[PDB]
Formats: C-alpha cells, sequence, structure tokens
C-alpha cells in the first residue's frame, strides 16, 4: 500500500509544528519520490510549502501516488503521543479513508488512525526564477530580530543594498537591526547576494508563525523580489519547508 | 487500467459544454486522485483549467495515470448521443489508442497525441476577491454584452461596479455585498485589498458565463496587472477562466 | 522497471548538449506519458525546460514515475561513447541507484551512471499571454547571436518589426529583419504576433548557449513579455525551452 517509517517520530512533530501555527487544512500527496503538501491560510496572505524527500525517512515505501486530506489540528494531537526517539511510521492503502500512524518505542506499542477527508488541491506554483536579493542567516538570530522587533510594531521592515537592515517603527518606539555579510564557523555566516536592491514591509504577526520552523534547521534562506511575496526556507535532510510570504502594499 | 463512472452523462456534458467553444482541442490528464484538464484558447487570452475530483463520479478507478488527447467537437458530439440520465463510463487502457465512452450503446473516440505544456499562472492572493449567483452574473454579461464588446469591471470599498461603454451607449450594473439570510445563495460576497480598475472583451466574458450551468454561484479573483479569475465549484472539483484583461 | 529506446543516440545526444554547458546538474523525471527535465543555471538567470514525448522514442515503458538526479559532464561523458546511429535504451529500475544506458548496433556496450540525489524543487514561470510571439530559422538566429556577441556582451531586441542590437566598446550593429511568408518555403519564413512592442537586452553569454540548441529544430520560436522572462523554444512529439531573465 503505502509505509513511511519516520526513524524518529520528533522530525515529523516538529515538521508539522512548524506551519501548525500558521495554517488550517492540509494536503499531503505521497509520491514515489516522497512527500509534497501545501497549505495557503485564512487571508491568502502566507503559503506552506512542503518537500519530504525518501533520504529522510528510515523506510520509505510507496507504490501508488496516494493523496491524504487532514485536519493538521487533529494530526498535531495524535503526533503529541509522541515518545520522540521512537519510530513512527505512517500507514495508507490504495484509496484510504484513514491513514495510520504507528510509534514504537525500543522498550515495547502504540497505533492510531487519523480519518481522512476530501480537499480540492489547487497546487500553486508561485516561486520565481530569480529574486532580487538571497540572503542566508542563522535560523536563531533571525528568529531572535523578528521577536524583538515585532515587540515594538506590527510591521516589519527588510532593507538590502550590501547591508541588510531590520526595521520596526511603532506606536511606542522604533528599532533597527542592522547586520552585514561576512565569512567565518561556517554556520554563523551571514550570506548575501544582491542583485538590485530591495525594501519591503511584512505583518509581524505571520513572520512570528514563520521563525518557529527554525526547530528544523540551523539556518535560514531569504529570497526577496519586489512585487513578489518573500520566500523563507529551511532546508531539512533531502528537502526542505518554504514560507510564501506576501508583503505589504 | 482505468474506468470511471458518471452517475449521469449530463454532467460531463455540461463541463465539456462549458469550455467547449472556448478552446480548441485538449489534453485529459487522468490520475489517482481524478481527472485535471487545461487548455488555452486561440489568441492565448483565455485559459480553462477543469479539476474534477474522485467523488463526482458514481464509481472511480484509475490504476496507473492516463493522458487523453481529444479533439473537443469530436467528444461533444459524441456526448450528444446521451440520455442524460444515462450513466456515462469513460475506460481507457494501459497505453490508450481511443477512449471508450459507455451509456445506460458503446462509443470509440480515437485519441490524439498533444503537447503537454501545463501553466500555473494562478497567484497566491488576488486584489479584489467577489462571489455572486452565476445566473445574475451572466446577465449582467449578456446585458452589457449589447452595448459594446469590452465590459469594464471596477471594485471599490462595499462597491462593484460592471460598465460597458460603446457606439450604441453605456450601461452601468453596481451591485454591493450582502448577506441575506432567508437565501444564502442570493448573497453577493466582497473581499477587496486594493481597488482594481480591469477591461475584458465582451466576447470571451460570454463565453466563460456559460459556465453558469455547473454552479449557483461564481467566484471572481481580480489581480491588477494579473488575468481574472472565474470560477464555477464543482461537487468535489471546479472549471476556472482565466482572463488576460486589456491594456 | 523503466525502458526507453532511442532509435539513435544521436537525439538523445544533441539533447543533452543542447543544454549541458548552460546548466549545473539535473533532474529527469520519467513518467507513463515520458520524459521531463528541469535545470536553472549558478545564476538563477537561465531555466531549461525539457519534454520528450512517448513517440521520440522507438520504444518507450514506465511502469511507475522514476527520477534520476544525474551531473550533465558524467552523462555527456557516457553518450561520447555513442555511434550516433546506435540505438540507446536506459533502463532503471523500482528504486533508481544507478541508470543502465545501452547501446547496440547491427553489427552492445553497457554503461552504469551513477545517480544523485537533487531536491526538485520545480518551477512554472511560464506565463499565459506573451507582449511578442514571433518565429524564424534557428539557423539564422544564431547567426545573429553570434555576430551580434561579437560587438558587444549585452545584446538588445526590439519587436511589424523585429530589431537585433549590440552596442559595445569597439562598435555596434544592428540586424532588422520582417515578419515575410515565403511560399517556396515555409521553414525560411520569419512570423511575428504582436499584443505590445517589445524592447529588452539579454546577456550576450546566455544567448550563445540558447542558439546551441539549433542543432535540435529548423526553427526557433521567440516569445518575449515587458517584465517577464523571455522564453526560446526549439520544438521536436516534445520540446526544449530556455527561459532567459532579461537584464534590467
Amino acid at each position: 500500500p503505502l509505509e513511511a517509517k519516520f526513524e524518529e517520530a520528533s522530525l515529523f512533530k516538529r515538521i508539522i509544528d512548524g506551519f501548525k501555527d500558521c495554517v488550517q487544512l492540509v494536503n499531503f500527496q505521497c509520491k514515489e519520490d516522497g512527500i509534497i503538501a501545501q497549505a495557503v491560510d485564512d487571508s491568502r496572505v502566507l503559503l506552506v510549502s512542503l518537500e519530504i524527500g525518501v533520504e529522510a525517512f528510515q523506510e520509505y515505501r510507496c507504490d501508488h501516488p496516494v493523496t491524504l486530506g487532514m485536519d493538521l489540528t487533529s494530526l498535531s494531537k495524535i503526533l503529541r503521543c509522541g515518545n520522540n526517539t521512537d519510530t513512527l511510521t505512517l500507514i495508507a492503502d490504495n484509496t484510504p479513508d484513514s491513514i495510520i500512524l504507528l510509534f514504537e518505542d525500543t522498550k515495547k506499542i502504540a497505533e492510531y488512525s487519523l480519518k481522512l477527508m476530501d480537499i480540492d488541491a489547487d497546487f500553486l506554483k508561485i516561486e520565481e526564477l530569480q529574486y532580487d536579493s538571497t540572503l542566508s542567516l542563522p535560523s536563531s538570530e533571525f528568529s531572535k530580530i523578528v521577536r524583538d522587533l515585532s515587540q515594538l510594531s506590527d510591521s516589519i521592515n527588510i532593507m538590502i543594498t550590501e547591508t541588510i537592515k531590520f526595521v520596526a517603527d511603532g506606536d511606542i518606539g522604533s528599532g533597527s537591526v542592522i547586520i552585514k555579510p561576512f565569512v567565518d564557523h561556517p554556520e554563523t555566516s551571514i550570506k548575501l547576494e544582491m542583485d538590485q536592491p530591495v525594501d519591503l514591509t511584512f505583518g509581524a504577526k505571520y513572520l512570528l508563525d514563520i521563525i518557529k520552523g527554525s526547530s528544523l534547521s540551523d539556518r535560514v534562506g531569504i529570497r526577496l523580489s519586489s512585487e513578489a511575496p518573500a520566500l523563507f526556507q529551511f532546508d531539512l535532510k533531502s528537502g526542505f519547508l518554504q514560507f510564501f510570504l506576501a508583503p505589504k502594499f
């Protein structure tokens, strides 16, 4: 049928966690080459795209491509049953009415069934060829900056010249984090490639959701274009989780 | 290999009718989760995208994905043979030469080779998003079509204005969003990020409104420089029309 | 599992040759209806899309979709063994550790290519309507690009008139051609459909890679839109497209 075993349930847990607080219901297409999924939020201001490759699984077998509609709050609830390092394996049939999530801890074990639903899959490819600027920084730093400036206001501005400035201007005060590219410990390097400069403003509400993809990666990529939704990538082991966020006009 | 049974042939008939007279000839990709098909027209000003989910069928089985190239007029003519309550079943074998349409009389349509270049031009967010009775929309378009061959649309705050201007004269229809709690299917819905001013070909709008035979309501998403999207939702599915505006 | 035979390895050879020195590596998705592949260059200025239909093969059987990650230089090297008249047959198994390229003649060599893991994030940037769509003999086009790329590293296009103009340090040059229909030889006719006029400047070095695709087709299609990447297509039951981002 279909069976996919995460060596540690922790991974799939963190993966769902990342876009859990973003969107509501989501379609999961499982193909021969692994699992892809996409969801757009309430206001259609934010899209989450997720690609999980075969080598992120301890084992992966999908004979017939299978889509799985899922309520994210439900799936998360089943995923808190958890116990982290334990082998989690999703199992679905040819035409499944439900997906089986099977936990095994090395001691012994539990099996759960999530009932799937029908969702219309209108899948978006809004990603561009070249974005005006492409930067990458430690996800932790980015997390900190967003969390700090989101104190001062609801709207955070990002400016790239070669200089990257983060600016919040509120009804209390303002704040500015200016950071510049360098190479060092490669995990801490701030990389920047700039074609034409960029000045873009985003809802902090959303950015705070985007940054909790920090649990999946050391580093975040950020690609920005003038008229386009900005793209925020957290790379997986053979995969990624990206957030497309439409700028404010 | 592939067998898909509509409860009533009337549905497939009305779908194909819906985007017939719009586009030329169309590639139908049948997968495990059902049928998607796309076609662009003569001047490439209009694209039809169709998704039919698995639960719009009385039953559906597709073992391996199969594409079916089809001449829309040929298929339509074969679909004229329908009793509109007869149970239509499409059938294809592993590498189809032809597709069998079975009414309950059996027909065969010989397939064509077409190039599969497929278009995702849909956008994340559109400036304005409205929805209204497909009937009302078809009326407005049909009326304004009389006065000129170019119909313009303006979304303001709570204002939606349709305006035609030509040699004969000038029409204007103005509707506002409202919630009718007696009958929710007639309620006019509108969401607006930025206002929009967009002109479209009446020739094309007239083709687009023919999809009103599939749905109570039509959604309309308008972005400022992007092709406007007109959606008629189905039972587990939809038929959408992407129409490029006028410069 | 997966078995695909080209009547002449010549074809697969010139296909890979076309985008070989353009892009870094490539992901080949083989499906029931045939092969598609996409690659972006390092500057992400140039995308190559490739569609090869079922009927570009002497025989084609793909039971279930299989993706094959490949190093282009490696593949090309294993394709240098081709006779250009030999029947090349690609073979891959359920989960593809390696692809088997099999050359055979009327008088047989079997090569194995180690497959890599590439993240496939595929782009659909193609538009509905392009401001201008023209088509000319690939021959002519390659000559024009080759000539103007002498005078400058930036070649400009202006569209019933099609003007190619390069202005560099040493000098400038202008080739102007107009749409015409030729009853004698339709393959040499230049066609133009213009909704809006277009003015676009491109990198010469990239256009020079793009014209390499001339070995695959009599004619090149060119679709130029104002803010968008221009689309250069060489047809094959299939095609090879080069999406090239204009310069600002």
